[PDB]
Order: C-alpha cells, then structure tokens, then sequence
C-alpha cells in the first residue's frame, strides 16, 4: 500500500559513512543481505512494510537514498571495502570533484550545481505518498555542513508538506576541525528556519558510550561509532516498519517535540546496548539509561530540563510497565518548570526488537541542556571572529562578514530561547 515511504539524503564523507551503518541495520531488520539484495528466506519474512526506506525491484533490494558528496573518494572508498555496489549504486550517487576543504560557503555554493540533478533523482524516484526526507551529515566540516544545509533549504522549499528531519553530527569536545565553529553556527542557524526536527550527536559521547557501555577493545572504523546513529535511525522508525500497538511517523514525533518554533534540536540516547543486557533489564532501568547523561549521545555536564520527550519502545515490553513508571520518570528526571506533571512524554511500542535484542528504550529528548552545548559553539565561534581568523574563505564564497554576524546573532537567539524556558 502507498505512503509511509522515506527518502535519506547522505552528505559529506561522514555523512555517507553513517549511511553504511544505517542501511545494514535496516537491511538486517527486514531479513535482507545487502550484498545480493535479496531476502534472506521466505520463511524469516515477517509481517512488516519494507516499503519505508527499501525500493522493491526484479532483481532485489535498494536504498531509497542519495549518496552525495563533493569529492568522489570518501564514498568509493567505502564501497570497495565494504562490498557495497550492488546496494550503493551508482545511479544513487551524486558525485563531484572540486571538493568544500571545510568551508561551508565552498559546499553550499559549488553544492547548487548539483541540485537540478538530485531534484530530478527525487522527483523520479519519489513517491508522491513520500512522507518525507532524513538528511544525514555532519556540521564540522564544509560538504555535510554547506551542502547538507542547502539541501535542507531545497527540499522543505521544493516539497512543502513533507517533513524534513536532520541527523547532524557535532564536532568533539575539542574540535578536529579548526572551522568548525563557523561551520556549525551556520548550518544550526540554517536547519533552525528549514528543517522541521535536528536530531544531534558529537563523536565524544559516541565514543564514551562505545568504550563503557559496549566495551570494546579498540574502535578502528568509525562503524564501530556511527552503528550508534543507525540505530537511533532505524528504532525511532521501527513503529513504521513492523506491528506494534502504538505507532507514530516523523511528523507525529515532530509535532510532540517542537514546543516553541525556535525548540526543535534533540538529543537522542539508546538503552540497552548489548544482547545481555537487553535480557536482564526492566523498562524502568532502560528508561532511567536513557535520561541518564552517560547515555546522552550529546556530550552534556547534566541531565538537564526535559522540556519534551519521544519514547520508543521496542520487543519484549510490559505495557504495563511502560505506562505505570511514567510517574517515575516526572518524578525522577527533571523537567523544565512550565511542563505540566503530566505531560512531556511521547510514546512508540512496536513488537519488533533490535537484532538478537530481548527489548530496547530510545529516547529523543528536547532538552535545556542544548543551551549548554550550544554556548561552547558560540564561545569557539567569538574566539575565531573576533580575531578575523580563518574568515577570507568564506567571504571569497560569498559568506560576508555580516552574513557570520547574522548567523551567530540569530544562533545566539536560539541558545537564550532555551536558557529561558529552563528558568
Ligand atoms: N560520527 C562520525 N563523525 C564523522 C564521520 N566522518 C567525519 N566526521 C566528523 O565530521 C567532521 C568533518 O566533516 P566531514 O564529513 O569529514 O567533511 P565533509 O565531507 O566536507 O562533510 C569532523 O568533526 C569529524 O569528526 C563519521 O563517519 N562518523
Ligand atoms: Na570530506
Ligand atoms: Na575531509
């Protein structure tokens, strides 16, 4: 049946190396190998719509998504090693040469040349049911922060009444990227007026959380990191893609989330995060995981004021756990002051476990603590532009100086609309 269909938009080298997480969790979930396209068996088929973010065809399987970037490296690279041609083909790849060199004017520009292309693989490619778009792309950089943010502004502007959902990837703690700051304070100023919902993360709490919450001996790849943003992806759409007894789309959640217009950058958090532990954990533990800073995928100082939150639970639920420890949740976590005690809590239940997982909680927290994390943005951003450091390239790509002024001025807008609804 028509509708519920999604389309990804990777962008940039992490943005596309997030894809390849992403798409071998959903590829995983539906019984599919993404190395022949096909099912894995008949009899392993469940009662689900792989219709959501998989294109049916003769021969098996594809992505609906876009593989775009301005050079060609980054994502050929992770095809040969990761066998992935026969899914990320190359009629799905939207490739150029020139590249950003982490400047997000450079991306944005030399990104509108490419657009009459993509729109075209859209609007062939796309159902008109589509219910909306995911643009996966990180903010330090200069493809996924410049490129990602324009088609951010393309495709809420070419295709009103979808939603268009960002998963952007803040830079670390100290920044890999000297640019960075100018980078993200133009593309959160961007997304805050095109996109409907900024879903964020930052490699140091990704890693944090794949040290002392999976214990790995050593992360080599960032699959061992990005595998945490896919299943954000694939859990908060899991309602989408199998039967539960509460369901919800992007907008739905959307909606719940976004109580100002300026408030729509979340904060997501997964609980459990190995097979054990899904086993011999109660929804109350998970959920308590979930608000818990160690579980943040943001890396914040606290807990924050939940101003609003989306809960996904998956597989082997007690409804009515989930329901009763709901006084436990406003009770133990701190809210912002004008929430009402019984209200913040949005809820998804879907049958349908992670692989191999017994249940799994995934929290999408509207939360203060943005102001936090946003202030070290802005306080890196003033270090760099009130010594004129590092601003030719982006005046010479048509991002004045007063253009940085009016970027930050209304980023800054946004951090204070969160300062003041926390109190
Ligand atoms: N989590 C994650 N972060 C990444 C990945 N690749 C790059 N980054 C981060 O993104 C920033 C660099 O942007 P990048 O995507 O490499 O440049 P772009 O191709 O112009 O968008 C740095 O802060 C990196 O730490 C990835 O695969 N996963
Ligand atoms: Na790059
Ligand atoms: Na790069």
């Amino acid at each position: 049946m028509p509708g519920r269909e999604i389309l990804v938009l990777h962008v940039g080298q992490g943005g596309n190396q997030i894809g390849y997480n992403f798409w071998k969790t959903i590829c995983e979930e539906h019984n599919i190998d993404i190395r022949s396209n096909q099912r894995k068996s008949v009899e392993e088929d469940k009662v689900d719509y792989k219709s959501v973010f998989l294109v049916e065809a003769p021969d098996g399987f594809h992505p609906r998504a876009l593989f775009i970037d301005l050079e060609p490296l980054a994502v050929e690279f992770l095809v040969k090693e990761m066998k992935l041609g026969s899914f990320f083909s190359e009629d799905l790849m939207v490739l150029s040469y020139s590249g950003a060199h982490n400047v997000w004017s450079i991306g944005y520009q030399t990104g509108k040349k490419l657009i009459p292309v993509i729109l075209e693989k859209i609007r062939d490619t796309m159902p008109e049911t589509l219910q909306g778009f995911l643009i996966i792309h990180t903010l330090g950089g200069g493809t996924g922060s410049g490129f990602g943010s324009l088609l951010t502004e393309t495709l809420k502007k070419e295709f009103p009444g979808k939603g268009v959902l960002n998963f952007s990837v803040l830079p670390s703690e100290v920044n890999d990227v000297t640019l960075a700051p100018y980078n993200t304070v133009l593309s959160l100023n961007h997304l805050s007026r095109f996109s409907d919902l900024v879903v964020l993360f930052d490699n140091t709490a990704l890693i944090r959380i794949v040290k002392d919450q999976l214990n790995y001996p050593v992360i080599k790849q960032f699959s061992d990191l990005n595998f945490l943003i896919g299943r954000v992806m694939a859990s908060i759409t899991a309602s989408l893609r199998f039967p539960g007894p509460l369901n919800m789309d992007l907008m739905e959640m959307a909606h719940n989330l976004v109580a100002l217009p300026e408030t729509k950058f979340i904060i997501p958090s997964v609980a459990p995060l190995t097979k054990e532990e899904s086993e011999m954990s109660t929804e109350l533990d998970l959920v308590e995981r979930c608000f818990d800073p160690t579980h943040y995928m943001v890396n914040c100082s606290g807990q924050g004021k939940t101003i609003s939150s989306v809960l996904m639970f998956r597989g082997n639920i007690a409804i009515e756990n989930a329901f009763s420890i709901m006084t436990d949740i406003k009770s133990n976590v701190a809210f912002a002051p004008g929430v009402h005690p019984d209200l913040g809590l949005k809820y998804g239940i879907c049958e349908s476990a992670p692989v191999d997982f017994d249940k799994e909680v995934t929290l999408l927290s509207n939360n203060t603590i943005i102001s936090e994390v946003f202030n070290r943005v802005l306080e890196r951003f003033d270090s760099l532009f009130n010594r004129d450091w590092y601003t030719s390239d982006y005046v010479n790509a048509g991002t004045s100086k007063s253009n940085l002024k009016e970027a930050r001025d209304n980023f800054d807008r946004i951090i204070k609309i969160y300062k003041e609804i926390e109190g």
